[PDB]
């Protein structure tokens, strides 16, 4: 496990979601998340056009907890989280579709703009 190479993994053929193997975690269903349960993970948002970081869990030093299998998060997080393992830190690129659709958030994310977000599974419970 002393390799220094990354791999690109497209979540959807549409090209709206693409994760990149940054830091391999455990690997296996035993380290997979569970729907309908309080799960705790860490992730940070960053723009590719501006290259700035925003909404970083670490930037404030506070883990975010949520329940999987719910319609509170976009396909980007749902798919990524449902396609990641424990201790698995990777970066997913959300296009201008699965993200905030056509109406981004304020004047920080204008429509028709790709965004990058790094997700990492910390631990889940009930």
């Amino acid at each position: 496990m002393e390799q220094e190479t990354l791999e690109q993994v497209h979540l959807t053929e549409d090209g709206g979601v693409v994760k990149t193997i940054l830091r391999k975690g455990e690997g296996g269903e035993e380290n997979a998340p569970k729907k309908g349960n309080e799960v705790t993970v860490h992730y940070v948002g960053k723009l590719e056009s501006s290259g700035k970081v925003f909404d970083s869990s670490r930037e404030r030093n506070v883990p975010f907890k949520f329940h999987l299998g719910q319609g509170e998060v976009i396909k980007g997080w749902d798919i990524c989280v449902a396609s990641m393992t424990k201790n698995e830190k990777c970066s997913v690129r959300l296009d201008s579709k699965y993200g905030y659709g056509e109406e981004g958030c304020g004047e920080s994310i204008p429509g028709n703009s790709v965004l990058i977000f790094e997700i990492e599974l910390i631990s889940f419970r009930e």
